């Protein structure tokens, strides 16, 4: 029953959303980051200064060694571990237990976050991008193959809403909970099964078209990633977006350290002038070729609380990333079975009495992909 699954996520602002899981026998309780942007189930399995608990394979009667190592260097840092399998459950998820691959992390750099309260990562994306290669079946694939759970999951990330702010949300596995959203669910195709890749066909700031060749919005790809905090945009698009946002909020000036996403700005208790910042609309490709639908986000989503805030839109060199701050406005359905992603206005999204996040379509757009 989906009711048991409601509010099963927690986190700290800017530090990811995590769900409680158990690994091994007897069950070892760990908090695990819900990450649609990667494809390994990777868990701290050795002492680390930021870890207050970790996976102890020797304490597990059901652990099985794969006798194989894994090394994952990446932009921000790296992680390194040992492959095996064990029994895994999600206490506030489906009532099943699965045998899944587990990368036991033995060494890492800049991977874990101080005080985040999670000890591992659940990569929900596809095998194509699994480390060390695509033969290592990802968790969700094992779950679907081993149980009768429908090949779909959905995420309602709620954020903080009014010490880093604590956030909450829901991960519904195997279905769609109609109490978590209002209005219509609109679907955009999954272009390819590796990341959750999608196509953006245009973007507006306060109703004003950025007027770019749509290839620019997806250069070199566009993905939906619960494991990225910000909305990240390709250089050309980022610059155009900030120019427009700057002009919209011209009354009142901020330092470009703020626009560069590393400097906070503060008002005091309920004085924040939301009405000065514009809304942002991303139009996603519809299931029908010449159609699209728009998701519209507010400043309440793209100014992340830290009353202090940081600009949560930043530049990318690896394509558009629709991260947590974009997802927070919405109920997002990862319909793997039908190769599509749905968006509907979330029952929990933060907004004032003049504006609201929105999902609206269709818009007919009469080649946007990389
Ligand atoms: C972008 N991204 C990463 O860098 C990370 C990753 C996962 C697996 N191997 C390499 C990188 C990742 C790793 C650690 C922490 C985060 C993170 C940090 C802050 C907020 N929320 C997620 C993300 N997962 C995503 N999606």
């Amino acid at each position: 029953s989906f009711v048991e699954m409601v509010d099963n996520l927690r986190g700290k602002s800017g530090q990811g959303y995590y769900v409680e899981m158990t690994v091994g026998s007897p069950p070892q309780t760990l908090n695990i980051l819900v990450d649609t942007g990667s494809s390994n189930f990777a868990v701290g399995a050795a002492p680390h200064p930021f870890l207050h608990r970790y996976y102890q394979r020797q304490l597990s009667s059901t652990y099985r060694d794969l006798r194989k190592g894994v090394y994952v260097p990446y932009t921000q840092g790296k992680w390194e571990g040992e492959l095996g399998t064990d029994l895994v459950s999600i206490p506030h998820g489906p009532n099943v237990t699965v045998r899944a691959n587990i990368a036991a992390i033995t060494e890492s750099d800049k991977f874990f976050i101080n005080g985040s309260n999670w000890e591992g990562i659940l990569g929900l994306a596809y095998a194509e991008i699994a480390r060390p290669d695509d033969s290592l079946e990802p968790f969700f694939d094992s779950l679907v193959k081993q149980t009768h759970v429908p090949n779909l999951f959905s995420l309602q990330l709620c954020g903080a809403g009014f010490v880093l702010a604590s956030v909450g949300g829901s991960m519904i596995i195997g279905g769609i909970d109609h109490s978590l959203y209002t209005g219509s669910l609109w679907y955009t195709p999954i272009r390819r099964e590796w990341y959750y890749e999608v196509i953006i066909v245009r973007v507006e700031i306060n109703g004003q078209d950025l007027k770019m060749d749509c290839k620019e919005y997806n250069y070199d790809k566009s993905i939906v990633d619960s494991g990225t905090t910000n909305l990240r945009l390709p250089k050309k698009v980022f610059e155009a977006a900030v120019k427009s946002i700057k002009a919209a909020s011209s009354t009142e000036k901020f330092p470009d350290g703020f626009w560069l996403g590393e400097q906070l700005v503060c008002w005091q208790a309920g004085t924040t002038p939301w009405n000065i910042f514009p809304v942002i609309s991303l139009y996603l490709m519809g299931e029908v070729t010449n159609q699209s639908f728009r998701i519209t986000i507010l400043p309440q989503q793209y100014l992340r609380p830290v009353d202090c805030y940081k600009f949560a839109i930043s530049q990318s060199s690896t394509g558009t990333v629709m991260g947590a701050v974009i997802m927070e406005g919405f109920y997002v359905v990862f319909d793997r079975a039908r190769k599509r992603i749905g968006f509907a206005v979330s029952a929990c999204h933060v907004h004032d009495e003049f504006r609201t996040a929105a999902v609206e379509g269709p818009f007919v757009t009469l080649d946007c992909g990389y």
